[PDB]
């Protein structure tokens, strides 16, 4: 596809996600005015397209948290992650998707793919900017630490899909702190 053809496809698929409608590839092809074969050629299967849709929504979440987060260094990184995780936890569109297709979502979110790659590359960028600002001391590359932060956190954010009671945000933050070489002094 052209960048434009793919954009129309993702934008339409994203509206279905936001409207809490399942990603019906036939409904999508009809809305685009294209055949099912043309649609597959443009975006791949339903899972590949949903991953792209969710990865773009993930980027928007991260960017908003980065502009709204306070402080510098590990305290800023902790704030961005806390904000992103709580925003994801309160998502009604995600909630509707996870209730209907938990196994598809576990795969898209917690297996290497679209969601983990954008989360890791935006985290890597956050780490590099903090190192560039003289606010963070790291021994491993931002790419290595960014991927590690995402991998350690995501199973906690999505803990109810894995058989647990609730999103384990505080535990994920404790792991980020430990990875950054800082302490979290909990009370109450
Ligand atoms: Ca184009």
């Amino acid at each position: 596809p052209t960048d434009l053809e793919r954009r129309r496809a993702i934008d339409t698929a994203a509206s279905m996600y936001l409207a809490e409608e399942p990603l019906d590839m036939s409904l999508l092809a009809e809305r685009l005015g294209v055949g099912r074969a043309t649609l597959y050629r443009w975006v791949g299967n339903r899972d590949e397209l949903l991953g792209t849709v969710l990865a773009e929504a993930t980027e928007r979440t991260y960017r908003k948290a980065m502009s709204q987060a306070s402080g510098q260094g590990p305290e800023y990184i902790l704030d961005v992650f806390g904000r992103v995780m709580r925003s994801v936890e309160s998502s009604t569109e995600l909630r509707a998707l996870t209730k209907r297709e938990p196994m598809v979502f576990i795969k898209l979110a917690m297996m290497p793919g679209s969601i983990e790659s954008i989360s890791a590359s935006i985290t890597a960028e956050i780490l590099q900017s903090q190192v560039d600002a003289g606010q963070l001391t790291i021994t491993l590359s931002p790419q290595v630490l960014g991927e590690a932060l995402v991998r350690i956190c995501d199973v906690h954010l999505y803990a109810p899909l894995l058989g647990r009671e609730k999103a384990e945000i505080e535990t994920a933050l404790d792991l980020i702190a430990l990875l950054l070489g800082v302490t979290r002094n909990h009370h109450h």
